[PDB]
């Protein structure tokens, strides 16, 4: 067998919060809701770890890049699009780039242009916008006996985490916001909000995390969220197939949620939400006639409950079970 | 007076043709349509020179990247978005990225964000049958563009046996003329029978006939309209406050430049080359804004600017108004 195609999706890198501590004096060295340096070395260096399998190892892509061998699409925001570049800078560093004349270069330090396009704001296809999301979580989620019962657990520590914080602090989603920042200033190795313990520190991160993951535990929340992409994905496999496409590879350039819902959609949900940089892999790969799929998420392989011993499945097989997953939504 | 802001918009590079010539046997480094690493060079090229200009020479902007500072919007095209890349490639070089002091990029390439629009956007490019439309109606019937046809009309029934395309309307000339510009520019030989006078004069009435569909200012606003309105408006928010930026950049096509510079009633006399550019310029001195508008290096007077090439801010917005309200 060898890999003729894959299908990829990330999380961005680190980024500056939206929402700040309003008991607290945190600076982020970049405008709210930007990649940050720390961001952009976390996909520059998983870009790295793609050349050493895709191009090193399995030989699918050329150690130069190929015009209209990769397709990029991004959300309409600068992190996401910015991660995707920061990526493809891994992938064919600085180096490998065009060379014009007698070999000199086409741009300083061979730099390697691959186009990215982006989604419009208004596109659920890789983020659902930020108002869509709340709705459905409001619909699904908010009103679940597992929400209830953990907002239970939890409802004892809002008063004293909003004394401390200033932030209103009233439900998990509050939690979850607080969380976000709490997570970045511990990256960038900022001290506690005064008054605040590292084990209420530590709990408000656990709840953020949990939180996420919970969302997408729901095979309905992912399928109405990502069944879109998830088609897409595989849509992108089979057209390798058919002749259709000539890429070796698509990348959709995305967040948390964006993994989530995928996982979610195909009935693997994640049991942690995904850390910055995080990603997947859908591979195919040809032996004659036969054609098969596997499933690669944070550098481990996945068993979808129609692979077998060596997770993996026939093209066929995927088509069915997604077929069968539109069917049942 | 200080430069606070400026708007740009630039045609890509050096690009493979999506035609070809049937008895040639061009090949072209690229898949069709793609920018050549010819191309990508150019926009660097571009690039460099805008630092020296805004960055060196004015101080717009800071040596290293803030981020927030340009906003960069690209058609739905592979070579508009690498064109604007490799151009800010140019503008925030290796060596200027951020660190975490260790660089963050190898090399310390300097990533900043380009958007881009959908395919069916008629901001900066016209999606083709749209374009083909507005021709038909507004251009191929005009006494100008039938005159012109009926002077070269002698040489079509010869072009179309020497190059095997369909050579029926300077349509056809044009899109030949294309292909013939790219060999040129990548030193590949004339077809077999097609002489240097031929070439010339084919890649001659393409450029004459690009410049000539904008010479019309009611052409150039239906395509052109939004996009020039909307560059006017980012030099008002960066005044009123409404927004931070320092630059927009635009990344477009020939006609993407010929539109505007169309609508504002200064239509451009020959086609843009690969890697034009444009840009508008505002300055303050206290409470007065005064604007400039250059094109490939050379300040354009509007009809409305003084002997310095220059107007206020005020009155480029009524002059805008009016064409507004003219279309």
């Amino acid at each position: 067998s060898k890999l003729i195609f894959v299908s990829m999706i990330t999380r961005h890198g680190d980024r500056a919060p939206f929402a700040n501590i309003e008991n607290a004096n945190y600076s982020w060295g970049t405008e709210l809701s930007e990649l940050t340096p720390i961001g952009m070395n976390q996909e520059y260096n998983l870009g790295l770890q793609l050349r050493k399998r895709y191009i090193d190892k399995f030989g699918l892509l050329p150690e130069h890049y190929v015009d209209q061998s990769i397709y990029v699409l991004s959300s309409h925001t600068n992190r996401t699009v910015v991660s995707a570049q920061s990526l493809l800078m891994g992938l064919y560093p600085a180096g490998t780039g065009p060379l014009i004349g007698d070999g000199d270069p086409a741009i300083k330090d061979r730099f390697q242009p691959i186009p990215i396009m982006t989604l419009s704001a208004d596109s659920r296809l890789i983020q659902f916008p930020y108002e869509q999301y709340l709705a459905v979580l409001k619909k699904y989620v908010y009103n679940s006996p597992e929400w209830q019962n953990k907002t239970k657990e939890a409802a004892p520590n809002f008063a004293k985490w909003q004394q401390i914080l200033g932030n209103r602090i009233s439900g998990l989603n509050d939690v979850i916001t607080v969380g976000d920042v709490l997570i970045v200033a511990q990256a960038h190795g900022k001290p506690l909000p005064k008054g605040l313990s590292q084990e209420d520190a530590d709990q408000i991160i656990a709840l953020t995390d949990w939180g996420l993951a919970q969302q997408f535990k729901s095979q309905k929340v992912s399928y109405i969220m990502g069944g879109k992409l998830t088609n897409r994905m595989i849509e992108d496999l089979n057209n390798a197939v058919n002749g259709k496409s000539k890429y070796k590879m698509t990348y959709y350039s995305g967040h948390d949620l964006t993994l989530l819902e995928v996982m979610g959609t195909l009935g693997v949900p994640l049991d942690t939400a995904p850390g910055y940089a995080s990603n997947l892999e859908m591979e195919l790969y040809k032996d004659g006639d036969i054609y098969t799929v596997k499933l690669r998420y944070n550098g481990k392989y996945v068993k979808l409950p129609i692979m077998d011993k060596n997770n993996s499945c026939s093209l066929d097989a995927l088509n069915k079970y997604m077929q069968s997953i539109n069917e049942k939504f």
